[PDB]
RNA sequence: GUUUUCGGAACUGAGGCCAUGAUUAAGAGGGACGGCCGGGGGCAUUCGUAUUGCGCCGCUAGAGGUGAAAUUCUUGGACCGG
């Protein structure tokens, strides 16, 4: 729980994958190589009902939960990796996807470099469903 | 008896002559040839993320899924990140 560097010289950098799914939310920062993570807490760990655990307000606490414990520990400063379902499935951000990084960004925390990380097939296996769809 | 001019039948050589004999080249067709063209066909080769699984590392208690849930996975470490 010691960051080395001074504070008003520079900033101290980490990442956040942002992973938003249609029934879920996920706020995960680690440090920069990602092998290395600092604190990670999902949308259904903030609600008890499943319906909402995709909720954007289930996003919006769960964010103000990781930077309350990103703060401490010495980084201020977070590149965001959006990412949706993707694969075969979705490609979309879910709806706790905006309201997720609003909030750490209202919560204090400085802001990097925003990307979509989404997993684009080049060319996917079949996807999951009938060939009628999901009638 | 015979040979022929004689009329007929057949063959065989040299001619002479013909205005000496081949319509056109289909906005029909075939074929050739020319430079191209095309997710046409075949065989071989190469690349791409993704998906699933496994190994290791990290941190963790939920993750999945739905109209809503449950079956299912999960401190024997799932999901998530490398």
């Amino acid at each position: 729980s010691l960051g080395p560097q001074v504070a008003e010289g520079e900033n101290v950098f980490g990442v956040c994958h942002i992973f938003a799914s249609f029934n879920d939310t996920f706020v995960h920062v680690t440090d920069l190589s990602g092998k290395e993570t600092i604190c990670r807490v999902t949308g259904g760990m903030k609600v008890k009902a499943d319906r909402d655990e995709s909720s954007p307000y289930a996003a919006m606490l769960a964010a103000q939960d990781v930077a309350q414990r990103c703060k401490e520990l010495g980084i201020t400063a977070l590149h965001i990796k959006l990412r949706a379902t993707g694969g075969n499935r979705t490609k979309t951000p879910g709806p706790g996807a905006q309201s997720a990084l609003r909030a750490l960004a209202r919560s204090g925390m400085k802001i990097g470099r925003i990307e979509d990380v989404t997993p684009i097939p080049s060319d996917s296996t079949r996807r999951k469903g009938g060939r009628r769809g999901r009638r």
